[PDB]
C-alpha cells in the first residue's frame, strides 16, 4: 500500500521547439497534442512528453522497439541526420540521450554472476 | 512503427547508498539489482538506473489525490529538499516538486494528461 502509480510525463528544456517538434513528431513519430509560448507536448511510446523552449551526460531515456523494427529505426535515425553514438544510442537536437532497445530491460536482468539480484 | 513504450531512465549519483535509500526506502520502490558501481529499481512500473558517478529536465508520478497528504508529509518527514510549485498545487492537492539526493528534480501530481488538456481547453492539435 502506498506506492506510486505511474510515471505522469517527462519534460526536456530545448534550444528551438521547431526543430524538437520535427525531431519528436516527424523522426520518432510522436503525436503533437498542444502547443503554446514556448511549449509543446507529445504522447510518445505511451508517455507525455513536455517541451519547455530556453533559446547532458547524467541522464537517459531509453525506449523499447519491436526487434523486426530494428534496422527501420537505426536507417531512419541516420537518414535524418540524427547524432548516433540489439541497441541504439542517440541525442535529440539539444544533446538529450536517447536509446532504443529491442528488448525489456527485465530481459538484460536475466542476461546477467557476481552481481547481486533480489 | 512506433516505438512501442519507455524501456526505462538512467541517473548518475554520486552516493549509490543514499540513491538507494531515496527512490527504494523513501519513495517505495523497489531494488531489483546492484553491481559495483550500478543498482537497478522499479518504482512506478518504471525501471531506473542508477550508475555510480563521483533544470534541463524532469520527471514526474503520478500518485491519487486521496495520497496527496500522505506524500507531502512523507517526504517532508525525511528531510527532502522541497521546491515551490504554482499558487495552491500543496492545498489544492495538485503538484509535490523535490529533489533526489543529486539535485534530479522529480514531481508528484494527482492530475493526467487528459485532465492538463481539458484545463488548458494556446494551439490543440
Amino acid at each position: 500500500h502506498h506506492h506510486l502509480k505511474s510515471i505522469n510525463h517527462i519534460c526536456f528544456s530545448v534550444r528551438n521547439l521547431n526543430d524538437s517538434i520535427h525531431f519528436y513528431r516527424d523522426i520518432l513519430l510522436g503525436k503533437l497534442l498542444l502547443t503554446g509560448k514556448k511549449t509543446a507536448y507529445f504522447e510518445l511510446a505511451g508517455l507525455w512528453i513536455a517541451l519547455n523552449e530556453e533559446k547532458f551526460s547524467y541522464t537517459h531515456i531509453a525506449f523499447t522497439i519491436d526487434d523486426s523494427e530494428f534496422k527501420y529505426w537505426h536507417q531512419r535515425l541516420k537518414d535524418n541526420n540524427v547524432n548516433i553514438l540489439q541497441s541504439i544510442y542517440f541525442t535529440d537536437p539539444d544533446g538529450h540521450k536517447l536509446e532504443l532497445h529491442t528488448g525489456t530491460l527485465e530481459n538484460r536482468l536475466n542476461y546477467y554472476p557476481h552481481m547481486t539480484f533480489y
